[PDB]
DNA sequence: GCCTCAAGTTAACTTGAGGC
DNA sequence: GCCTCAAGTTAACTTGAGGC
């Protein structure tokens, strides 16, 4: 059966506010019953569970629907996940590098605009 | 001497709003001179590039004031770099939990909700 | 409850109007 | 150039008004 915006809330505890806004943004997709009411194909909750993982990793909406194309396979998923595993990846590594550069800077404090790392990235 | 917005905005690569509003989000000090026009203390670089730094931490301009209290010691700095290296540390560990999770859950795709990590952190 | 559409919210600023 | 203050900008939504 075809799941109602309000239903879609609760199994993927997000505002019916939000899904119409991804919707909009075009990250899920609707269809109208016989009084113009949206209704949802389950596959919904996992793009919706999709959604949220990417956020945390740390990703913008715009993004994740420009990863989004514009129906989801075995391929689709592990063409995101990697595709996000990198991106953690990266990110994580900048982080790191900086940990690195403050804790060498931590004896210092000198901020030496052309000598320091912290300052000149 | 004391700087004058403009040459503060050089060289500190903020523009003169910037420093208007850290200023009025209290994170630098100002003194007006004979035309109340905005005169800054030498040391008004040296927060900058801090504030700058905390930034690329990740750490918010609101917290970067809760930790600057309300004259940049020594000890300060220790304060403020341990205080970042610490959080720069949890933001790290948190984003290594998820690469972990994350590989895992590339050959499976499964997203159970009551069974998968990538969903209930 | 569901639908639409306008406007408000936080963050970190920028742009613009008005005036010296 | 510098000063003030109101309003605009992006992001990810939420709140509210109005109506079925
Ligand atoms: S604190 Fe001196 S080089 Fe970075
Ligand atoms: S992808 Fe199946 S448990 Fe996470």
């Amino acid at each position: 059966a075809l799941l109602t915006p309000g239903e879609v809330a609760k199994r993927s505890g997000v505002a019916v506010s939000a899904l119409h806004f991804y919707e909009s943004k075009g990250l899920i997709t609707s269809i109208r019953n016989s009084g113009n009411q949206r209704r949802y194909k389950r596959d919904v909750l996992r793009y919706v569970a999709i959604i949220k993982i990417a956020q945390r990793i740390g990703i913008p909406l715009a993004t994740i629907g420009e990863a989004f194309g514009v129906t989801l396979s075995a391929k689709e998923w592990k063409q995101l996940s990697s595709q996000w595993r990198e991106e953690l990846d990266r990110r994580i590594h900048t982080l790191v590098a900086l940990r690195d550069e403050l804790d060498g800077c931590i004896g210092c404090g000198c901020l030496s605009r052309s000598d320091c790392p912290l300052r000149n990235p």
